[PDB]
């Protein structure tokens, strides 16, 4: 089982496992699945970067996370034999929660069992308490990697701080850099630096990287993100990512 699935019933067991591994496998790749974008901000803003943040803020605050994928690697890009990736499945209620009906349809066709999420879905507050104590955050020794990172980190921040996201991007960025002092945004790298526009899967296809698991599920996407990072690091950066790219978020 290259993919370890996590529900409320084995949350502690799985976080313990990740904790025992993080020192030997200090690169964390993450992806998230949430109920889509439901609405856009109306009015006028300070900028396009500001427009993007307000869009993120409104949506992250209102819509509940459905999955988070975490894939661990060592610095050479090797995964632990224990697991290629973890898939954390969170509590969600189709009768009671806000979502775009289209996103739900896509996730269902993607394999998600919304019944199980309602029954044994993880509470984000429980996950966040363990994540905070895990050694994965607040530690400059750990590298976080994400494709399109505003949404991913925002959902973690939301779970960890248990308060609304900062009104302004500058403060959001400050907090983000506290909990995730060392991070790379693959979207920023691919598009803003290397001028390549393609999406996760497209990029994946060119690099002939084989997907493990279903598309649109966080565990699989997190693994794919890891493999894309290390291949790009190797092909275009000769072994080491440029430090000027650290903590640079795409579109913000
Ligand atoms: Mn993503
Ligand atoms: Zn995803």
């Amino acid at each position: 089982s290259p993919i370890r699935d996590v529900w409320s019933t084995n949350l502690q067991q799985e976080m313990n496992l990740i904790m025992s591994l993080i020192e030997r496998y200090p690169v964390v790749s993450m992806d998230t699945e949430f109920p889509g974008v439901v609405a856009r901000p109306l009015g006028v803003f300070k900028s396009s970067d500001d427009y993007h943040y307000q869009t993120l803020r409104a949506n992250v605050d209102s819509l509940k996370i459905i999955q988070i994928g975490l894939a661990l690697s060592d610095e050479e890009g090797n995964a632990p034999v224990e697991a290629c990736t973890w898939q954390f499945n969170f509590t969600f209620n189709l009768q009671d929660d806000m979502y775009a009906p289209e996103s739900i349809e896509l996730l269902t066709k993607s394999g998600i069992d919304f019944k199980k999420h309602q029954e044994v879905g993880i509470e984000p507050a429980d996950f966040a308490e363990l994540l905070i104590g895990s050694g994965l955050v607040l530690q400059e020794e750990v590298t976080w990697i994400t494709f399109h990172s505003g949404y991913d980190f925002a959902y973690l921040l939301k779970a960890m701080t248990q308060i609304p996201l900062p009104a302004e991007y500058e403060e959001f960025y400050k907090i983000l850099c506290i909990y995730f002092p060392k991070n790379y945004d693959i979207k920023y790298i691919m598009k803003s630096v290397l001028n390549n526009s393609k999406g996760l899967q497209d990029i994946a296809d060119d690099l002939q990287i084989h997907r493990i698991g279903p598309q649109h599920q966080a565990g699989s996407d997190a693994l794919l993100t890891a493999r894309i990072f290390f291949e790009i690091r190797s092909r275009y950066f000769d072994g080491s990512i440029d430090s000027r790219m650290l903590n640079q978020l795409y579109g913000l």
